[PDB]
């Protein structure tokens, strides 16, 4: 692997320059012990110059992200449906690297911003690198790639003052959304709990676009990729996401890192929906339109293989920061479609790597290299790392005996465009009328959420739109929401004191679809990796005792347990001063600690109780082991997802069921 | 002030960068549901610009915000310096100032605990003069060659890039404990100075000793102190953490709002002035940037007024 | 080959993208057979994007040059003068790479422009890469690095229209020279035959600056680097260099390439003049002044080892174009001096690579990699190839156990600055007055040339100065030349119609030094690789047999023979249409071909003109077969001239002609003032 070969060991040895000369790097060379630094200090300059040049431009979108290595294993020989080599035998294994991201934030912005998320997977196949550069959400904001800068400028900070960071909660974004109705579907996904997933591990992946699978005989079918999480899906609530941004801006990347270090590497079933070419407009919308999903009732999933992430990078810059994905990295057996969003994307990713890398040889970075030989006539360019032995790099040649040979459908396993694809008509800059329904699928989506999820979504909109200064933009927003659902527009307008416009039922209906709701998708299928905070005290040997015994029984099931006390000591992991409810999926107070919950120089006033109340209001399983304490909280002993038991075993057993349920949604007020 | 470079887009038709009127909402396709054409220059010039919008962030002080203002001299300071912007009572010079945290990337929160930069350009009639200063009057280290060691230790661990904008991790404290010069800046950073209420409520320092040089050749040693006229004020930690999440832009918004409401922040720009012969007279070395000269030993002389009163037009360009 | 690890083989296999996907690259994807090209065609865009970005900026100076790999072998254990590890044992071998170049011309400009030349050597030592970035001439134009852009602007093309390419023959250069008299020394070397060397292999190498040798005990001595050519020194004549520039702009790079390919890799003795610290001002001038040589009479050379170039690159762009030399690549045992031209160079070489490479990681290019492990805390930056395991890249640390360790004089074989070096005084932008004599050494140089060499030098000056438009500049030039030698100013003045000014004898003397004269360094020590052209004819079966016999005999002694005729056939290498006297060091006509001396197959008079040019440029020429007077009379070449040969016998002809090839140039054939 080109990664092993380029690993550099510094665990022994003397400091050297980049050209291998042993040196020191701690004192500048000076004329006299109190004199000025000398230009001839090469040691100073080579070190500072490296440091001066360490940064590269951040990605234009998806700048905040993290990745990991893993493996993809095919479940079957899929030759009946695609020629793709990585899919051509049962048990066939391919190395992968995945990077997850938000969209709008710059590289230091918080993981738990409300946003759409990237899910980019590189398969290093035996017939070349194949990238699926996908999302946590199956539909996108716009219908033509040429609009991407427009969308992105509106959602990124206003350019006079560069405010606000990583947020659609400002005028320009809502102006664009309200002026460009195609945005509604993704908008509804982004405003639901999908905008604030619990972790990268608890989100699906989607290729968004229709692609083709192409067989060796040249026949082809239309496909949508769906990466289906084995950890189940989960979100934060918004008041929790906000606090988390401040307390742990690295929440998602730490979650991914830690799960992999503990042998809980995340898994997804890689699936396709697969349909015939003739069904391009059969489902009541156009499969070239990336704002639409094919409901599962219309085309079920076929499982192809298992994606597992199971090793962290060695150097984040060299691997995560430098990985350069491109939908143009395609392999024989896969082909594009005439999705006008997909089509322009092919151009952008090849071009943008010149900006990041500063030079044309970016496919030579080790993370970008393939796992097979490279035979082509590309030459020179800044940062050329190969030494080519073919001095006759042109086709046709006889001087290198005609090598490299052309690869195509009938030679060298060449890529080939699906040979039934055709084009006809005028050369136009016109939008197909088949793309015009912007509102029926956002409605379908909303209809498919539970009542508490619908409320969350309305509340996300009320929160954002209330921060829009322009009263014109606010009214324009309500006009658009109203075409999806009168009821959403009445509820959102209540909060901003404007009147919804009159119901306009053109795009209304009652249809629902499966697999789009987080709460409706059940208890989590595993609670491993989930986090339990046990609030305890040093003033009481019984407290640390009860804590230790819970720890045993909770760590038993693969929960990450943190014991919190006023000060560190054996058995205590975190002080109250640094603890927060955003740090746990469940909070347990050991009754031995009743007294912290009625001042201290060691932590902010009311910190112990605040954690517990926060946890409760945000819907987490909370409880007391050993009561009265539930009074101090004002937390009802008979509420769902509130546990109080004298027995450790009965407590843990009930509490684990709470963890699976994950959120107690009865704690949230619904509109009338 | 930079009027001559401004570009007005409040009217007109869309053009290319070479003035050809064009559209930019739909790609050119072979047929209405067909593939996009390579000959669509409108599409490629637009996406190419977008693909190349970003430039590398600053290696340190990536997160920051800036504004235009005026420096007004209080006196004719020719008897201490030949510097021309300081040479007549009331003399006015345009400035631009950028404030910042040190360790976080672009996007990180304004109210991380950090040292802060306070950089001022004076566009003088004898050339640009820059004081690239700090909210804290002393720096962590005593030799420039050690800078990448400091910054690598305080920036996120390089295997996973965790934690963002925070000294709260092993590498940084390992460095602080092995490099005892760091103690002075460390104490200031751990105080309320690490979490100012606003850019307007902190002071600015040159940190280094410099020289003033007269037209006759004689010099003096000086430290620059910009003394805030808004007063000093800090957050408390627990509030700074919450604020970092509720409003990552808190200091830039504070500054921007103060200027738009007529409340542009002001500093008195001062120096401690001492003789060449005093370089070691105060019980430490004036060349040593981990040290202050206690005001008991050399009082501040006020040279002029710094007022920031104009927000930029384009954050990126400015 | 030392860079085998990075080689890419394309002698078999199917075309792929840079990411391994097999593809085609001959036809674009179109909507229909006569339709427009599709944006989705990634095969097209990856291929054209690469091509669109193949170029990097050429070097700011020395843009035009050529390189080869080789070996350095130490003749001894040099620990008695230096701690340098590549010099620590008899027969110790170190891979090198060397690049030779001109200075002013762009990429593409002609090898045989009149110029100073670069001679840059990398030693990939077991203690780090060490570069000697030197010259063919021992002295530089200017005494302070800060003046480099002024020198280079004045000698480069004028910036309104970019004329003239690779030439000092224009007003701005001579304005600079006349206003900046430190330039005189280097200017006299450039105007001599050293400005137009016969090949890279026939020139010497110089460090220019005084450096220090430092022993492991911290004592030091001052050194000058001299690389003495084992092929001998040889120049072209100006009228020939000019024709060559147009007939073969690749002359020196081809000469080098062919020499290595035929097993005749060029060699140099790498030497030093060594002197004590306390002799910095003992020789009549300042050793910190890069415009001065230590005459050999005062400090003899010590031979340190053998430099041999014996392997051409595989990819010119990857190896020669990308090699990035720096005097900052220094190794323990060597140190800098306070030469102000050297001091500033340290800065420029590190900085200019950011320009060429477009990013900070240029030392990771294969050609620039060291041959030993790298342990340091430099990280990230564009194009980062390494994946560093150490997650605590700062010092001091405990979390990586204090590694990498600091290296210095007493631990880890660290570089260290010579401990005896000091500075004292005010911080100044003043020139030392010890640097003020700009004229005595150019005069010393002029005196050590033979009378014909002196004529060539005067003629190079007349040629260039006559092309200066400005009469003021021309006057100002005679003023400076006049301070060197009244005689030079008189003789140049005559060409341009101006009086020389009155003798000014402050700096005149009659002193001479060894080893700076090309024409006085005796005959070449070897003639292998020298080029013999045999003019012959297809009309006569017997001319091709004389040519074959003559070929066989000459090739036996390692000479490169070209038979020329009207048309190619077995045994004929080149047509008259392509042949020129610049392609040969010697020209023989086989007397079966006397009749050629008009056709549709070559320009009128071409065969005769080859012989006449060869004679007029000082080459050995002759006629073989026994009947000579018809060729010789057509050419106006006297039968008894030195370097003119006629013999019936092949054996006898060659023995005499080979003496002429060693003499190389017959200087009796050029007029004197
Ligand atoms: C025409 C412009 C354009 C359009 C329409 C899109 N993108 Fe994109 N995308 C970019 C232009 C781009 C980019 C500017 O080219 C980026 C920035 C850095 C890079 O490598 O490419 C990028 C990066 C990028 C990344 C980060 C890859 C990584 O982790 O480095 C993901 C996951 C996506 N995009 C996903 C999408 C999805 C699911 C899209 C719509 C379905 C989409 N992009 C449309
Ligand atoms: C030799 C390395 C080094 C050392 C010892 C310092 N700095 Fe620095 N500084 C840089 C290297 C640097 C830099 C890498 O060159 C930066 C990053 C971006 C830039 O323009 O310069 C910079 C940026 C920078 C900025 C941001 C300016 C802006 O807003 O654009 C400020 C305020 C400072 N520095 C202030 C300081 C102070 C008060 C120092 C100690 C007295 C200090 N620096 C020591
Ligand atoms: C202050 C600037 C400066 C000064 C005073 C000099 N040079 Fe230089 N030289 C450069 C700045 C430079 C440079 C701009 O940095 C180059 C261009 C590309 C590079 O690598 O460095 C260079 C290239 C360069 C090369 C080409 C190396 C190669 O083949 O790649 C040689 C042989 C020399 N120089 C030799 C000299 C000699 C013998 C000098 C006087 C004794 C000299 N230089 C003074
Ligand atoms: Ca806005
Ligand atoms: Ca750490
Ligand atoms: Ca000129």
């Amino acid at each position: 692997s080109p990664l092993a070969a380029y690993e550099v060991d510094d665990s022994t040895g003397y400091l050297t320059s980049d050209v291998g000369g042993p040196i020191q790097d701690q004192t500048s060379l000076k004329a006299g012990i109190r004199g000025p630094t000398l230009l001839e200090d090469f040691m100073f300059r080579q070190k500072i110059q490296h440091f001066d040049h360490e940064r590269v431009p951040e990605r234009a979108v998806h700048a905040r992200g993290a990745g990991a290595h893993g493996t993809f294993t095919s479940y079957a020989d899929w030759s009946n449906i695609t020629a793709a080599s990585f899919l051509n035998a049962t048990g066939k294994q391919t190395p992968v690297f995945v990077r997850f991201s938000t969209v709008a934030g710059s590289r230091g912005s918080a993981d738990t911003a409300r946003d759409v998320h990237g899910f980019a997977t590189r398969f290093y196949t035996d017939e070349g690198n194949f990238d699926i550069v996908g999302a946590n959400i199956p539909v996108f904001f716009i219908q033509d790639a040429i609009q991407f800068p427009d969308l992105i400028h509106s959602v990124k900070p206003r350019p006079d003052n560069e405010i606000p960071q990583a947020a659609t909660a400002h005028d320009s974004a809502w102006d664009f959304f309200s002026q460009q109705p195609s945005t509604m579907h993704t908008l509804f996904w982004a405003m639901s709990g999908h905008g604030i997933p619990r972790s990268y591990r608890h989100m699906d992946g989607f290729g968004v676009h229709t692609f083709r699978f192409v067989k060796d005989d040249g026949s082809s079918k239309l496909i949508k990729w769906h990466f289906k999480s084995r950890q189940g899906k989960a979100s934060l609530v918004w008041e929790e996401a906000q606090v988390l941004s401040g307390k742990n801006a690295d929440f998602h990347r730490q979650d991914l890192w830690d799960a992999i270090e503990s042998g809980n590497g995340p898994e997804w079933d890689v699936c396709v929906q697969i349909v015939d070419e003739s069904q391009a407009q059969a489902f009541g919308f156009d499969l070239l339109d990336p704002t639409k999903i094919i409901p599962e009732e219309y085309a079920p999933l076929t499982k192809l293989g298992l994606l597992k992430l199971d090793r962290n990078p060695t150097n984040y810059f060299a691997e995560t920061e430098q990985v350069m994905f491109q939908p143009g990295h395609i392999v024989r057996g896969i082909d594009f479609t005439e999705d006008p969003l997909l089509q322009g994307r092919l151009f952008s990713y090849l071009d943008t790597q010149l900006n990041r890398n500063g030079g044309p040889n970016f496919e030579q970075l080790p993370i970008n290299m393939p796992r097979v030989p490279i035979h082509n006539n590309n030459r020179d360019g800044a940062g050329q790392m190969f030494i080519h032995r073919n001095k006759y790099p042109y086709t046709p040649n006889t001087l290198n005996s005609g090598y490299p040979r052309q690869a195509n459908q009938n030679a060298g396993r060449g890529f080939f465009t699906a040979p039934g694809r055709t084009a006809s008509g005028a050369l136009v800059r016109e939008v197909s009328p088949t793309f015009n329904d912007h509102w029926s699928q956002p409605r379908l989506f909303f209809n498919s959420l539970t009542p508490v999820e619908q409320q969350f979504l309305v509340n996300a909109m009320r929160f954002e739109i209330s921060l829009v200064k322009s009263e014109e933009v606010k009214k324009n927003v309500l006009t658009q929401l109203n075409r999806v659902s009168h009821d959403v527009a009445v509820r959102v307008a209540a909060a901003i004191g404007l009147g919804a416009p009159d119901a306009d039922d053109t795009y209304y209906h009652n249809n629902k679809t499966a697999g789009v709701s987080i709460v409706g998708s059940g208890p989590l299928p595993t609670i491993k990796t989930l986090r339990v905070g046990i609030l305890a005290t040093t003033s009481e040997s019984s407290a640390l005792d009860q804590a230790a015994q819970l720890r045993t029984r909770l760590e038993k099931d693969g929960l990450v347990v943190t014991v919190v006390a006023e000060t560190l000591r054996e058995g205590v992991d975190q002080t109250y001063s640094t603890a927060d409810a955003t740090g746990f999926d469940g909070v347990v107070v050991v009754d031995g600690a009743a007294a912290l919950f009625a001042s201290s120089p060691l932590f902010p006033t009311g910190r112990p109780l605040q954690i517990f109340v926060d946890a409760y209001r945000w819907g987490k399983p909370v409880g007391v082991c050993g009561s009265e304490v539930l009074d101090a909280a004002d937390v009802p002993e008979d509420g769902d997802g509130v546990y109080s038991e004298e027995s450790v075993d009965m407590f843990v057993e009930e509490f684990e069921k709470g963890l699976a349920t994950f959120r107690f949604t009865d704690r949230f007020a619904l509109d009338s």
